[PDB]
């Protein structure tokens, strides 16, 4: 579970 790579995800990740 992602949670700062979450919102990342799909940003840039």
């Amino acid at each position: 579970i992602k949670k700062i790579l979450s919102k990342i995800k799909k940003l840039l990740k």
